[PDB]
């Protein structure tokens, strides 16, 4: 579920539906399982999502998933929107994807395909995105990479003109396992997109580069007590320069034989330094974070949320449960 | 219940006694219950409704119903009402249906009849209501019929200073529906509808005519546990302005979590086809279509208590937001 | 509790403390227990009240109730209250008292109910007083029930230094018969009438309502965890120089011992067919929706019970915000 | 608790910790406990109040109790308050000593009650000070209770009014009887004076009120037991006014279960219940019945006492499940 | 868990993080766990913090911890915010790194802090800069305890306004002395000194405190332990103010079920609670009686610890049943 990701801080060692869209190799090592996340039609947040995952055979996984939308294009139609709040995000997501074991290696494909319009004359709205993810591992070694084909959203209507195309998107990533407690990996994203507001042109081109590390601190049954360290250093062209170092500590613990409960705190720990780029002032605040969750099970229905009052440190019937999902596995 | 058969997507392969009225065939096979539906009298969602069956004898069964009300009545009513000059037109008030089945050798067959009859004659409403209809189906193991005739329905206004008058010009429904296996089915339905209306002097027709062919798969379903998923081509034309080719794809489960819950969910989408053409110009519009519901069922034995989850389309489990559309279900 | 009786319709077939105050042959078959329902002080809904009966012997019960306000007095004090509030200070029933006795005389189980009513508020700004009385005297064979109400008296008065306005009741009858031809079938029949005149700064008001019941009470599913119910009805009202209404209430209903923590309740009606309420000068007719749900729920803790309406029954939500309302405890020794 | 008592129409059968105040005899009675009550520092209510008892060998008791306030003094400073004269200070850092003892056949126990505060700031300019002590001893049939409030005041100059609440006496004896275990007879005569100066304006108060009661179990069971008691009340207010009532009561506590007490009572008062004016003559009869809930979460020797907040209602929601909150362990 | 040792009215006798926090020889005492404090990020609160304890062997101890913020520090930016001046930084990103080791009979260990920020954008223009150690030893019976602070700057300089914190010392010695397991006495000196300057206008605080006092055990149990203690606190603020106050508290720890731990505590300032202003000369006594209360979910080797949010007001309900919430894993 989104919720047990976030819960555990994106902690790169979790095995979930959501972190599989990106490494399809380990729809061969999940089980079959069917998912939904809870919420609304229209561009609300949280938004309904499902899919399912089944095994043919033995050595071969497909499934399906409904609802899915990107980062990368979430994040950019709303930034354009904000600055004409009509443009749209991935109308109809679609995601197949398929992984089979050839020998000792296990590789996975991923494909996404969203499409959706507005002709009326007050709303001239179209969406269109398509891309691929292909992914090898051998136990060991991991490959990843994650191709981007088109993305675009256009608004034509009473003399209002917008748009937001994607020039690129490659995502590669390799990671090595020096035991099944401890990993390193590394990465490179590169994403390009330029836009029209209404005949001003606007261009941005954002390099990301990662490396990291995850261990175990508690080597325990019952919950594993992880901890990470990482470099990252973000280059956006002629606006910004970042670099951190977040060092983050968490749990997953089976406290019933009916709870699990998930948290974790992250802080950049001496490098959280963003540097301004053509005025040369740097930014260094608080980054102290925590996140906390609650999965309910039910023999093979399991209820994945967040905690509600997490932020406020209150948790009574008013802020219980956030973020829900609900996963079925045969 | 409303919220059991709205949580599981409204499949063509859920039992209900929601899903009885058009199936009159499944009282046979519905178990002996009474069932209540929580809600206030008057114009107010949800309703209150309630009834029961029973069996009379070792192959026939009977019952009745308390104030349900017809989508295409209440749909007419309220798009006429949303013309506040007219906010008086009455729904279907009261609201009685009684219902047969029974086993002809092989071939188990039923009835529906419904009614309602409303009036209010103060001189600053005249207003008056009322409905008829019936709907018969018979079916073998492998073959499904079904039709549904609505022989009346109207809605008048006459306060001395407007008129508003809603009648149905004819309502027909027919369905087919195949089994090849226990666990895999087909169908497909005709939909066609007139409806006659006239604002203070302002004559309007509006006709419907709906096309749908489907199937419902139920893969991996268990004495504890029934995934399912489904396709459908679903074509809707009305004679002035609107055409939409769609094609839902749905899928859900309905598990026993314990000895007191049953968990229901699922998620939906118009996969492809999600086109809607306005007939006037050629402006076609694809917006978005991801859905999903979610239910629970609190089981106290032969007392059975289903809601549907309130937060679903907030995706939040709280004390403010836990239970909605409430029924409550007693098994004889 | 009354939340009880209410979720199972109002039923003559429910034996509870409250439904035994007009058939006072029911309080020698009430096992000995204790009741009090949660409440305020004054004319705030719910409002207090508690009581209890108890075994004098093994053949006479007795009793008293504290708070109960009749429905006829508080309606036309209310007709009145609400015709610029001002009238708004006119007192309802003050400090109900309750006072019941039942024996069993051979075959035939015989209790009396008498009521007993007084207040009065003597500052010049609020000139008000209140009195009401009354018996209610009932007689049962086990297959045959008589029953009969009478109000001895029922006023309240208001003269403040501007407005002058009293109610009075002259005259309350309520003969109520009952045959059981089997512990599951019974039929009823039951007439009323109730004279009610009021003073409104020199206006006489007159009110006559004249009624009539005959009804049946059957069972279409019986268990042992809990039994099912269903009713018809047939109600004649006649306002003199007003209304005249004659209606089919139908309803349906369950009790089920839900668990050895819980007891469920619920049940639906509506007027079928013959739900009509003509205007006597207009001669207009009125014939809208009449279907009604109830449900509530008695958590059972050995011998203690909360019995509740579940507070959701109007909107179909079991939230926390909305869980438990017209609540009662009792005690059963 | 208080919610306890609350709960149980503050009926003279009962053996709580905050009952046995003023009648110290108790303390012997009740198991070694303390207690703590939820609440806020100030004029708020509830108000933060705890405290503790001991066995002081085999026939001794002795503890202390951290803010408690008296009614008298509340409701003397409180009348001043409502008719620049709301910071009239309240009883300020109460503190209660009592100690108790076995004299053989008989038990006799003090309590002694000390409260001072002050705050000289110029635009204030407040002062309170409060002492009383209360001796009782019991022998098992008989009950004499004394309760002397010794002094008890509240200055205020805040440079542009002045006002002084004073306390010129108090007086509550009270002899109670036991006819059996479960049939208890008692009788009380309380006297009191408050004297005010408000900015120049004698207000005297002259109270005198007399009470006979009774207390019974009609019902005996050892999960829960059910009780009634009828009482007489005489109330005069020298040159102001007169009262006469008959509250009668019911209530029962109910171990329901082995986490749970349950606890509910209804009140009215019966035939009599007529408050008369010495000024014009005008009498008063309204409504009375009144009915209070509360429970107990037994989780060991920790029990924690409420009262149900939506009584007054008759809603058990969430927003409206528990209020009057405290907790007792049990030593 | 903060609301842990908040709930047992921070008694010298209670061992958890942040009691070991500023006593760095009860981290070699303490398990191993690791708890986490839940909350926002920024001048929020509660704040997010969390961190872990390790043993190196059988004799060593080591761990970190993020986002823990100095209350001197967060006071005395506070009371300069109080006094525009909103951007004033507290201590961003805070961090902890500790050390323990069982040295022949003794058990030493020693906790470092640091934490730095920025946000140099021409508007805000803030710095905030905090540096410090604790060392401590103890071998059983004797407890000494050092608490030395060496930066404590925080700046502000936007377009029109200027302000500036800087510490100018903070040391805190405590030496602690057990007669038995349950008895306990202890005796504190603090001084710390903070000048500000508030746009040219100078201001300077200097703080001195003295502290000695004892704990012992009312009760002993098994499951709970009642505890009280007596303190005797003067405070002279330099040409401010002075106090001098005598806190006595009680409470309890109960393991009330399986599942659960109650707590609770009740505090009050007997006899002596003056204030007196050092130029106007005059003195306030107000009312200081004040009480805590809380829980721990225990659910094996996971406990959240919470505080019950409607203590202040004695209500348990839905908007009011835990609040201060942290979770610990205890390996």
């Amino acid at each position: 579920s989104k919720a047990r990701v976030e819960a555990l801080a994106n902690s790169r060692h979790v095995l979930d539906f959501q972190t599989a869209f990106d490494r399809p190799y380990q729809f061969m090592a999940l089980s079959e399982q069917a998912t939904i996340e809870w919420g609304n039609t229209g561009d609300a947040n949280p938004h309904a999502e499902g899919g399912f995952v089944k095994r043919h055979g033995d050595d071969s996984a497909f499934g399906a998933y409904f609802g899915r939308r990107s980062a990368d294009f979430s994040e950019a139609v709303q930034t354009v929107r904000d600055a004409f709040a009509d443009l749209m995000f991935e109308q109809n997501g679609l995601n197949l994807f398929y992984a089979s074991k050839m020998g000792e290696w296990t590789w996975g494909v991923t494909a996404k395909y969203s499409n959706g319009k507005n002709e009326d004359p007050t709303v001239g709205t179209k969406a269109t995105s398509a891309g691929v993810a292909v992914a090898a591992s051998n136990g060991t070694w991991d490959f990843e990479l994650v191709q981007g084909f088109t993305g675009k959203s256009e608004l034509d209507n009473g003399t209002v003109t917008a748009e937001v195309e994607s020039k690129g998107l490659t995502n590669v990533t390799v990671g090595y396992h020096m035991s099944p407690e401890m990993e390193v990996y590394g990465n490179v994203k590169m994403s390009k997109v330029e836009a029209d507001l209404n005949g001003t042109p606007i261009e941005v081109e954002t390099t990301s580069y990662k490396v990291g590390m995850v261990n175990t601190l508690a080597k325990s049954e019952e919950g594993n007590f992880f901890y990470g360290v990482e470099v990252a250093s973000t280059k956006v062209k002629d606006d910004s320069e970042s670099l951190l170092l977040p060092v983050y500590m968490g749990v997953e613990h089976n406290a019933a034989s009916w709870l699990v409960l998930r948290a974790s705190v992250a802080q950049n720990v001496i490098l959280n330094e963003t540097k301004d780029d053509a005025t040369g002032n740097k930014t260094d605040e608080d980054s102290t974070r925590m996140a906390a969750g609650a999965g309910i099970k039910f023999g093979k229905s399991v209820i994945d949320a967040s905690f509600a009052g997490s932020t406020t440190g209150v948790i009574n019937a008013n802020n219980l449960f956030s973020q829900v999902a609900y996963t079925y596995t045969f």
